């Protein structure tokens, strides 16, 4: 009703957790970044036909997007956003809080509608990630982790990788990254301009 489906987090982040600079993110990786699109867009073949996915993202990862490339395309785009000062759009949603945004889209997306809701994906940023990594229906992450100590001034705010979460977040063998995201990805380390990262997915049970 209010939640149905369960959530997906996606993040690119170093070893020590950083994931942005100056409201911005502090890397350059068109490889990378290709690999966000391919994910947050890919919807089944027979599924293809109504279904879209969404993409939740709080107010500052917003304007952090190249205007260019916003609102994200193939996408149902909603800001969280507690002051929706300007929820500006030609058919992008605006709403309060994680739970507002869920029965916003139920709401908008029922029966009634042509185009289908087929997966959720939450797109940061920190404040947006924390409140969806307290969310019960927040159950898996894709995570690109670079291996460079980068300087960030906004971190990711659990360190699901750490032993401390390790009861409670696994991390999923290659070939069901691949099975979830539908299309194979490259295994192990990846060079792009002086950066070595590495796709991860890590679920945990509700
Ligand atoms: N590496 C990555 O994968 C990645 C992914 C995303 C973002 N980033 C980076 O992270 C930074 C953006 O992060 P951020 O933490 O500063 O901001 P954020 O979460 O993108 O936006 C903060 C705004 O979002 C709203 N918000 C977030 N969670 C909310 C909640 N639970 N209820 C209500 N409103 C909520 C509030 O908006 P109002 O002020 O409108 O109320 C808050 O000011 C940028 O540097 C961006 O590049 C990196
Ligand atoms: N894995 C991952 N990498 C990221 O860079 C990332 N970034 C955000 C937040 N920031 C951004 C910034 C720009 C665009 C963006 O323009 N994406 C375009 C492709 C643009 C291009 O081809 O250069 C899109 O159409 O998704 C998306 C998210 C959230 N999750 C992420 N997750």
């Amino acid at each position: 009703m209010n939640q149905q489906k369960s959530l997906t987090l996606i993040v690119a982040l170093t070893t020590s957790y950083g994931i942005g600079r100056s409201n911005s993110l502090p890397w350059k990786l068109k490889k990378e970044i290709s690999y966000f699109k391919r994910v947050t867009s890919f919807v089944p073949t027979f599924d293809s036909f109504e279904s879209m996915n969404v993409v939740l993202m709080g107010r500052k990862t917003w304007e952090s997007i190249p205007l260019q490339f916003r609102p994200l395309k193939g996408r149902i785009n909603v800001v969280i956003t507690r002051n929706e000062s300007l929820d500006l759009g030609n058919g992008i949603h605006s709403a309060k809080s994680l739970d507002h945004a869920l029965e916003l889209l139920y709401r908008t997306y029922g029966s009634e509608s042509s185009v289908q809701i087929n997966r959720i994906f939450v797109i940061g940023g920190a404040q947006l990630y924390k409140a969806a990594m307290d969310h019960p229906k927040l159950d898996r992450i894709m995570a690109t982790i670079i291996y460079k100590d980068i300087h960030c001034d906004v971190f990711f705010p659990l360190k699901f990788r750490d032993k401390e979460w390790s009861s409670v977040w696994k991390k999923e063998k290659h070939s069901d990254l691949e099975s979830w995201v539908g299309t194979k990805v490259p295994h192990g380390k990846i060079n792009e301009d002086g950066f070595d990262y590495e796709f991860e997915m890590w679920t945990r049970d509700l």
